DNA sequence: CCGACGGCGCATCAGC
DNA sequence: GCTGATGCGC
DNA sequence: GTCGG
């Protein structure tokens, strides 16, 4: 259950900023998300907060954190952030960090090379790689918010052709959009195939000719990376004579062995609280899972060997827990 | 006090 | 050349 | 920055 607006998106908006500020500018990854998580929480969190003492309360919600949220409920602002927000530098730092490719070091390095705005990198791409480039270009496509009703539609595309190319693999779309999502942020392609499993001989060609196909009917249209399992690119929806093509979009497919599928499965779809709650019961019942397997705790205080996996039931299986419906995986 | 905090594929870079 | 290390995104 | 050894 989650409330939030006019109730606490002041601390947890200011808290994003930090977060971003972390990150991009600041190249503290766990400072983020400790600035994240507290965002989060207190987004859950029913009521109308009133004090850092009353968020401390909150697991995640500390010291400095509460602190912030008095003067912000005193004040209504951060100071630290109108410093934030009338530094040069930074700002232009979290900026071009939005783009796909251009991290905090490159995002900062432009910076200093002078480098600071969509044009100046459209006046430098020969100082910008490919991923970038793409990113570049794809720039307001990417912070697009996918509709699920094309979510649907892109379902179904990726879903045929894999189809057509061949009738043994397994795709499937994981993410949000596996819990029922209105809207998504990419599309996540989670496949495999029968003659691609854990100690078995991979087929590059596998993933490689997935993407071709979909390269093929012009499904996706460019390329970030790809390699033997993991690809990276933009795609997009055919379009409808005289209706305004739609917006490109990541997509990013995965390969799987076989035996590590409802795994990878199940560990993709989410949610992230859903799997740390699993992992601990899961636990409880004396396993450990991740991406990959289910391990057999230990009958000393950790054990290898990892089960027999033909379905994501079966993982829940193993921990006695409902299979539960990837729907109400919100935790 | 102090370490952990997800890890990994894939591209490009520093080096030998 | 290639190895390993670092960036990036997921 | 927060938590927890
Ligand atoms: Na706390
Ligand atoms: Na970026």
């Amino acid at each position: 259950k989650a409330p939030q607006e006019t109730l606490n998106g002041g601390i947890t908006d200011m808290l994003t900023e930090l977060a971003n500020f972390e990150k991009n500018v600041s190249q503290a990854i766990h400072k983020y998300n400790a600035y994240r998580k507290a965002a989060s929480v207190i987004a859950k969190y029913p009521h109308k907060i009133k004090s850092g003492a009353e968020a401390k309360k909150l697991p995640g919600v500390g010291t400095k954190i509460a602190e912030k949220i008095d003067e912000f409920l005193a004040t209504g602002k951060l100071r630290k952030l109108e410093k934030i927000r009338q530094d040069d530098t930074s700002s232009s730092i979290n900026f071009l960090t939005r783009v796909s490719g251009i991290g905090p070091s490159a995002a900062r390095k432009f910076v200093d090379e002078g480098i600071k705005t969509l044009e100046d990198l459209r006046k430098n791409e020969d100082k910008l790689n490919h991923h970038q480039r793409i990113g570049l270009k794809y720039f307001g496509d990417f912070e697009k918010r996918i509709p699920r009703e094309e979510m649907l539609q892109m379902q179904d595309i990726v879903l045929n052709e894999v189809k057509k190319v061949d009738s043994e693999y397994i795709a499937t779309v994981c993410g949000s959009f596996r819990r029922g999502a209105e809207s998504s942020g990419d599309m996540d392609v989670l496949l495999t195939h029968p003659s691609f499993t854990s100690e078995s001989t991979k087929q590059p060609k596998l993933l490689h000719q997935v993407v071709e196909q979909l390269q093929k009917v012009h499904f996706i249209t460019d390329t970030l990376s790809k390699g033997e399992t993991k690809f990276m690119g933009v795609c997009q929806l055919p379009s409808k004579n005289d209706e305004k093509e739609y917006p490109h979009r990541r997509i990013d497919i995965r390969l799987i062995p076989k035996d590590q599928y409802y795994c990878g499965v199940l560990y993709f779809t989410g949610s992230d609280i859903f799997n740390k709650n699993m992992r601990a019961h899961a636990l409880e019942k004396g396993f450990t899972i991740n991406e990959y397997t289910i391990r057999p705790l230990g009958v000393t205080g950790v054990a290898g060997e990892p089960l027999p996996v033909d379905s994501e039931k079966d993982i829940f299986d193993y921990i006695q827990w409902k299979y539960r419906e990837p729907k109400d995986r919100s935790e």
